[PDB]
C-alpha cells in the first residue's frame, strides 16, 4: 500500500475514533460532534503532510532491512502512522493559536479558523486546546500497550515545550530583553542590537526545528525500535541544522513570494519580525542604511514597508543567501556522513529530508 | 510539618527547578527568565489551594494508617505537594485561556494576566500554554521512576481533555445546537429549550467538576498507592456531584454577591450563560415570566440585567437553592457511607472536602 493512501486512511480511522468516543464518554451531541469533525479537517488537512509523511518514510526504511512477520509490519507503519497525525495536530494547534496571537488574516489561502463567522476567538482558543489534547487521546489508546509509550510521550512532551518556549522567543523579538516586564507597555526596539545571528538562530531552533524535524525524525525512530541504530546527538544536531534553513526560506519568502502563491498576505516587515533578512542585512549594512532601516521598520506604512524591501534588494541578500545555503549544503551532507556508520538506512530517510526541504517550493 | 508550609515551599522548589532548567536546557535569558517567574506568580498563586491541597489532605490521612519509613513519609508528602501544582497550574492555564476567550476584565480582585501592560493577548494565550505544559515537566521530572508516573499522566490527560470539552460545552451553552456551524455567525437561542437541568448538568460536570474534585482525589489516592482503598466507580459519582453544587454556588455568587467579595463584576446574564439561576427560574416561570425573560436575558443594557435580576428575586430561587442543597447534602452523605466499606480514611477527607465546600465564602 502506497504510504500517503495509508496515512490518510488513518487519519479517517483516528477521527472516527476520537469522535465516537467523545459520544461514548464525553456526552456529546452529534451538532458539537460535527463542530469538531470540521474543526479537524479544517485545521489539520490541506498541507503537504510532510511532518507526519516524515514519521512514515523513516518507519519504511527500516521496515526494509529488518526482520519481521507481515503483522508487525503492518502494526509498525499503523503506529508510525497515528505517530505521525500526532505531530500534524500538535502543529494544528500552534497554527491556530498562533494565528490569533499574531492577528493573522489567512493561511493556505483560507481564512485563519478563528476567523470563520461561526468559530469566533473565544471558540478558536478552546479548539486549539483540543487539536493538542487529541494527540494525547491518539497516544494513549493506540499505543497503550507499546514499549516506546513513555519515551514517545516524554519526546512528545519536550517538543511542545520547546515550541511554546520558542513562541515567546519569536513575538517578543523586537522588544529589548533588558524592559520586558508585565507591568509596562513594551516598545519596539530602537537600536536592534538583538537582532544577531545568535539570536536569530535561538528563536528558529526552538519555534520550528523540535516539532518540524526532531520529533518526526525521532519519533519515526521509536515506533521502529530503531533509536539504537543512532548516535542521537547526531540526529538532534541535524535537525536543528535543517529546521534552521528551513525557516530561513520562510523568512525569505514572507517578504518576496506573491501573496497567492504564499497562501498569505507577508507582515513580518511590519511586525519588527527578527527575520533572516532583518539580521542579514543589518551585518552588512553601512550608517546611513542602518539608519533608514531604523526610520523604516515595524511600520504599517505601506511606503516605509517599500523603503524596507528596496533597502533589501538594494543589499544584494540574495547572494547572502546563496552563501548560507552552500554552507548548509556543505554540514548536512557532513551529518549524513556521519549518520552513516551506525545507519545507511536512517542517513538515507534523513538524505530525504534535506532534498525535500531544499526543494521545496 | 505543617501542611500549607509544605504546600508553598514546594511551590518555590518547582519553580526554581522549572527556571533552572529554562537556563540549562532551553538558552533562556534572565530576563525572560524573569518574565516567566512573574507570570507564574501572577497565575499560580493567591487562591486558596483548594485542589491542589485536597492532594496532601488525601495523602496526610493514608500516612496516619499506613506503616512507612520517615522517608518514605516525607516522599509521599511531597509528591502530593508536586501533584497539587500540577493541578494548580493546570486550573491557572484554564484562568488565563478562559479570561482571553471570555474578555474578562478582573479575576480575585486583580487584572486577568492578559491585561496587564506589558503582557497583551499575543503573549498571554502562549503563557497559558506553558502553564499547562509545565504540569508535564513537573511530572516527568518528579515522578519519573514512580509507580504511579503512567496511571497519573493518563489520569491527568483525561482530566485535561474532558475540561476542555466542558468549555466548549459552557462557550456554545446559549445557542441552539441544531445551529451549530463554522460558516455561520451564531446567534443567540430565541426558545431557551437547551436551558434544561440535564444540559446544566453537563456543562458543570465536563467544565469543572473532573479538574477541581475528581483529579484532587483521585490523585492523593495515586501518590499514596492507595487506588485498591476504594472503588473508582463511587469516588468519580461523588466528585461530580459536589462539583455540580461548587457551580451552583458561583452560578448564584455571579449574579448576587457584591463584586467587591466576588473579585469580579459578574455577567453571566449579559453573556446569556446557561447558569443554574436561568434553568431554576424557566422551571417554574409562567408564561408570561418567560417571555419577560426572553426579552431581557443576554443583553448588555443594564436596566435589562436589573429585570432579569428582579425575575430571579421576585421567583424566591431561595428556596429552590435550599432544596437542592438539601438533596446534595443527603446524597454526599450516602455516598460517604458507601465509601466507609473499604476506607473510613478517604471516606474521611471526603467528608472533608464537602464540608470545606458547603460552607465556601
Ligand atoms: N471512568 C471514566 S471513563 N471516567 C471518565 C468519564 C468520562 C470522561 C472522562 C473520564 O476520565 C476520568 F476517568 F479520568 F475521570
Ligand atoms: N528524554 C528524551 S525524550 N530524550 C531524547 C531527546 C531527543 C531525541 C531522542 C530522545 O530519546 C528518545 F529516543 F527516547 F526519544
Ligand atoms: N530581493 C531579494 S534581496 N530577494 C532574495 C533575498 C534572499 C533570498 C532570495 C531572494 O530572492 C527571491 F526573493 F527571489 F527569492
Ligand atoms: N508546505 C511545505 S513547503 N511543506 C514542507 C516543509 C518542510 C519541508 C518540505 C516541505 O514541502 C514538502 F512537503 F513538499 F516536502
Ligand atoms: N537532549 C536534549 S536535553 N534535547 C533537548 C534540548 C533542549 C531542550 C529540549 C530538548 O528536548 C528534546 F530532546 F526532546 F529534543
Ligand atoms: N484510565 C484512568 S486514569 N482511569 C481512572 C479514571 C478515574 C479515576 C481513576 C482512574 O484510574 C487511576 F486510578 F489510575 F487513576
Ligand atoms: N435574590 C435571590 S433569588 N438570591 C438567591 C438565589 C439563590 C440562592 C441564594 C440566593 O440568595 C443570595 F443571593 F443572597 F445568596
Ligand atoms: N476560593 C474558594 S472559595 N475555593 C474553594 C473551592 C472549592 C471548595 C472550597 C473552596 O474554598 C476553600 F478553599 F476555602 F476551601
Ligand atoms: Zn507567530
Ligand atoms: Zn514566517
Ligand atoms: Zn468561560
Ligand atoms: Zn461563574
Amino acid at each position: 500500500m502506497a504510504s500517503m493512501e495509508r496515512f490518510l486512511s488513518v487519519y479517517d480511522e483516528v477521527q472516527a475514533f476520537l469522535l465516537d468516543q467523545l459520544q461514548s464518554k464525553y456526552e456529546i451531541d452529534p451538532n458539537r460532534a460535527r463542530y469538531l469533525r470540521i474543526m479537524m479537517d479544517t485545521t489539520c488537512l490541506g498541507g503537504k503532510y510532510f511532518r507526519g509523511m516524515t514519521v512514515v518514510n523513516v518507519a519504511e526504511g527500516f521496515l526494509a532491512v529488518t526482520q519481521h512477520d507481515e503483522a508487525t509490519k503492518e502494526r509498525i507503519l499503523h503506529d508510525a502512522c497515528v505517530g505521525g497525525w500526532m505531530i500534524e495536530f500538535l502543529q494544528a494547534h500552534y497554527l491556530v493559536e498562533d494565528d490569533i496571537m499574531d492577528g493573522s488574516v489567512m493561511r493556505r489561502g483560507k481564512p485563519c479558523w478563528y476567523r470563520f463567522p461561526g468559530v469566533t476567538t473565544q471558540c478558536a482558543i478552546n479548539d486549539g486546546i483540543i487539536l493538542k489534547s487529541w494527540t494525547q487521546i491518539m497516544a494513549w489508546h493506540y499505543f497503550a500497550d507499546r514499549p516506546f509509550l513513555k519515551d514517545l510521550l516524554c519526546l512528545f512532551q519536550k517538543v511542545d515545550y520547546a515550541t511554546a518556549v520558542g513562541q515567546m522567543y519569536d513575538v517578543t523579538s523586537m522588544c529589548d530583553s533588558n524592559k520586558l516586564d508585565p507591568e509596562v507597555a513594551q516598545p519596539m526596539t530602537t537600536d536592534f542590537a538583538e537582532f544577531t545571528p545568535a539570536i536569530y538562530k535561538r528563536i528558529v531552533k526552538y519555534k520550528t526545528t523540535f516539532y518540524t524535524y526532531l520529533l518526526p525524525l525521532v519519533m519515526g525512530l521509536l515506533v521502529s525500535e530503531a533509536a539504537a541504530s543512532v548516535e542521537m546527538n547526531l540526529v538532534e544536531r541535524v535537525a536543528h541544522l535543517i529546521g534552521e534553513y528551513f525557516q530561513v526560506q520562510d523568512d525569505v519568502m514572507d517578504c518576496f513570494t506573491p501573496p497567492e502563491q504564499l497562501g498569505k498576505v507577508g507582515t513580518d516587515i511590519e511586525d519588527a519580525k527578527c527575520s533572516w533578512l532583518a539580521v542579514t542585512f543589518l551585518g552588512k549594512a553601512n550608517a546611513a542604511q542602518v539608519a533608514e532601516f531604523k526610520a523604516n521598520y515595524g511600520e504599517k506604512d505601506p511606503a516605509k514597508v517599500a523603503v524596507v524591501k528596496r533597502l533589501y534588494s538594494k543589499a544584494n541578500l540574495q547572494a547572502d543567501f546563496a552563501a548560507y545555503e552552500a554552507e548548509v549544503v556543505r554540514e548536512v551532507e557532513s551529518l549524513i556522513e556521519q549518520l552513516k556508520v551506525k545507519s545507511p538506512t536512517f542517513a538515507e530517510s534523513v538524505a530525504v529530508v534535506w532534498e525535500k526541504t531544499h526543494k521545496r517550493k
